[PDB]
């Protein structure tokens, strides 16, 4: 008898992500996000991940050395995602530009270096989203190059205009907020390609392969086009009203089958919204929207337990920075690719177990 | 609590794939193999396994043309392929440009035309492997034409030779005998793309990601490396006793998880050697390791229950069509991209759950 969806199936034990849906806490490796976020960067946060101690300074200096050195990433890789089409989805085009990767990295082996393999390939992550963006609105590819930051070197490459610092620490923190949480299947499938020892890059293509499904991919971007439907702040409470209230729809970005409280990185990414809705007039037209939405949303489901969920605000941010809709679950993708790797070098290095379930034959036999 | 490796779950039933692991029977849909491998082609599985039941003489028909129809791939596609380097492994090279048609791809739909559409990807799949041997041995791609058989219409776009009745007959065979058998990495990864209701593109994209690993791939090219080892019949013997005998070393190409007897489709594939080894001296010669090692090893493993797998004939097979031993996984891959779309095709039509297991915190409460 099926165990369908292995919603009660435990798939592996971990030390990477705790989540307290009853107190809307969220922590990686015991630490609360909100220090982390408070305190550090994306970079500490993949060294803790990773290696599973807070770095000391000079621990930190060498990871932040090895993202320099690693940005860079073959020519045809970048030709390959400029021969696919410009309507191409976002994470197709990931897809295509990790399976790449794998096929060229030849001579990889489990277990010899793991952690800074990682290190490469998170920073080669970020030269294919950034190359994904300028791809798809025509441009000509641009390579992160060395700076103080990641989150700085990355919307450099995209952007090509100096950041602010207001941006950078969004773009960090952000990257911070969605690094893991749970297993949904884009970490199954990678931890099933994972389990029959194959490239990391190719347990990434598998991760992405699933996530470019509607169930899994397009959250941020669902929440963010109620917000374009709406149009203007004005028109709020007829939409509310009938949509939600009595025609009995979903208000997305509400509600989560583990916060029964509000999610702790909406709350962060709200935050980050209001430190960049000044320079952006879309941008803060859809922050007082969706502000206005949430106010009705928390009187109506509150008392149900359903509040607003980290993909209410975190389009808004990723919107406000200068990434068009389309892009959103590949800035989901560039952060997850922490989280989906700590957890296949995990499930590899001390929990091993090949991966064969099985199918129940139903049907006649002759 | 935590159910290691997945093995006693039940991810799904099926219609699809019956095993008897003591008796050795492999049926697909009802079917035993033995019926298809003796009277049918793989155009009639291909049209069974999606739509469930034996091709009257017209559908078997339409079907052909449909494939007929469906080679052709975007150039893009193949210069993607042609970009990477020759030296790539085979089933990475496939990754890729499943890669590449899943985001050229715009208009799909799950339960719109699901077994329609498997059809033109298996067709198109062809198309990638014939090409990935091109590009691994420098020449030029070659994209395969309509033909009376798709075994055929395979053969002559990788070699660009005209293959001959015995050939084409075991392509043909070989295409049957891996269409399907269990769940394993490659098939669940393909269910968990799918339960999202990612393309079909991208879910074979997952499957072949995972088997890539060692651990899944390269099975064929285990066994028949030991052959080669020998080199000459007249080594078998020593080969034998030194690794295996004395040195307790793991026959590859026998054992299995399922079948405490001897493979059925093992044994249809020692017949297809017997069948094309004439022509190649070669092949007759790692034909007659393998069918001395077998019995060697059978002699020394039948009573744990441990006798010839389908792997230990199957390279032969390949070797004596002409194909390199790093074509192996991918012919398997070409043969069981079938069983993976009949699969991901039945789970989204009459199954659908998304995936989403557990993970158990064990793990510093507060640092």
């Amino acid at each position: 008898v099926v165990s369908k969806g292995l919603e009660n199936v435990i798939i592996k034990v971990t030390n990477l992500t705790f989540i307290d849906g009853e107190k809307g806490i969220l922590r990686y490796r015991g630490y609360n996000i909100e220090d982390l976020v408070n305190y550090g960067s994306y970079e500490e946060t993949i060294y803790l991940m990773l290696y599973g101690k807070l770095p000391t300074k000079k621990e930190l200096n060498d990871l932040k050395a090895k993202l320099n050195e690693e940005y860079e990433v073959p020519q045809e890789v970048l030709d390959t995602i400029y021969l696919m089409p410009k309507e191409a989805d976002a994470i197709g085009l990931l897809e295509v530009g990790t399976a790449a990767l794998a096929s060229i990295d030849k001579n990889f082996k489990w277990k010899e270096n793991d952690k800074e393999k990682a290190i490469s390939i998170i920073a080669k992550m970020a030269t294919l989203v950034a190359n994904v963006y300028r791809r798809k609105e025509g441009n000509k590819p641009r390579i992160p190059e060395p700076s103080d930051s990641f989150a700085k070197s990355f919307l450099l490459a995209s952007f090509a205009r100096e950041p602010t610092t207001d941006e950078i620490n969004a773009m960090d923190k952000a990257l911070i907020l969605y690094t893991d949480h749970e297993v949904p299947a884009s970490t199954t499938a990678a931890l099933v390609a994972a389990s029959t020892l194959s490239d990391m890059y190719s347990s990434l293509t598998a991760a992405l392969a699933a996530l470019k499904g509607p169930l899994h991919g397009g959250a941020a971007e669902e929440a963010f086009k109620q917000f374009i439907e709406i149009g203007d702040p004005n028109r709020v409470q007829n939409w509310f009203n009938d949509k939600v209230v009595n025609q009995k729809n979903r208000l997305m970005g509400f509600g989560h089958r583990v916060y029964k409280t509000y999610d702790p990185r909406a709350k962060i990414f709200k935050k980050l919204a209001l430190t960049l809705i000044e320079r952006n007039a879309d941008a803060r037209r859809y922050f007082e929207i969706a502000q206005k939405l949430e106010e009705l949303g928390i009187k109506q489901f509150s008392s149900k337990g359903i509040y607003p969920n980290t993909d209410f605000y975190s389009g808004i941010v990723f919107y406000a920075l200068g990434f068009p809709v389309y892009m959103f679950t590949a800035l989901f993708a560039l952060s997850r690719t922490l989280g989906w790797l700590a957890h296949i070098i995990e499930y590899v290095e001390e929990q091993h177990r090949l991966i064969r379930p099985r199918a129940l034959y139903v049907g006649p036999e002759y």
